[PDB]
C-alpha cells in the first residue's frame, strides 16, 4: 500500500492523465490496451500526458484486467462499484474452498468489490515509483 500523500499524489495525476486519455489525445502508437480500449473535466498537458502513458503502458500492460480496470476508473470515470457490477456479472465460475470442501461456484457482489479496489490499489502502487523517477528524471535531464 501507498502511504496516504502519495496515494493523493498519484490519484491526482491518474484523474488528470485519465481525462486526457478520454479526450482522445493519445496516439494509437502508444498503447495498443488504452487505444482498445478508447475504441468502444481538468485535463495535463500532453507532455505530461505522454509521460504518464508511456509509464501506465510500461507496467500495466503485464495484466491486461487490471489494465483496463484502471481505464475504466480513470478514464471513463467509473465508480468502483459501476465496475465492479460488471465484473460480477461476466465473472466466471471458481474454486472456493469452503468450509468442509471445495466447491464451485461464481463469485457473489461483495468479493467482487472487494477484488475491484484490491486490483486497483494493486496498480497503484506499481504506477508510484516508475512515475515518482519518471518525473524526477525529465527534470534531471532538462
Amino acid at each position: 500500500n501507498l502511504t496516504k500523500e502519495q496515494h493523493e499524489w498519484l490519484n491526482g495525476w491518474l484523474e488528470l492523465w485519465g481525462a486526457w486519455v478520454y479526450s482522445g489525445r493519445l496516439e494509437k502508437r502508444m498503447s495498443s490496451v488504452i487505444a482498445k480500449f478508447m475504441e468502444s473535466r481538468p485535463m495535463c498537458n500532453d507532455d505530461d500526458g505522454m509521460l504518464i502513458s508511456q509509464v501506465v503502458d510500461s507496467v500495466m500492460y503485464i495484466d491486461k484486467k487490471a489494465f483496463g480496470i484502471l481505464l475504466s476508473y480513470y478514464a471513463h470515470g467509473s465508480s468502483k462499484h459501476a465496475i465492479a457490477s460488471y465484473y460480477h456479472r461476466v465473472a466466471r465460475p471458481r474454486k472456493m474452498l469452503c468450509r468442509g470442501g471445495g466447491r464451485i461456484q461464481k463469485p457473489s457482489l461483495a468479493t467482487c468489490r472487494r477484488e475491484v479496489d484490491e486490483i486497483l490499489n494493486a496498480s497503484l502502487f506499481m504506477i508510484y515509483p516508475v512515475l515518482d523517477s519518471a518525473f524526477k528524471n525529465r527534470k534531471r535531464v532538462e
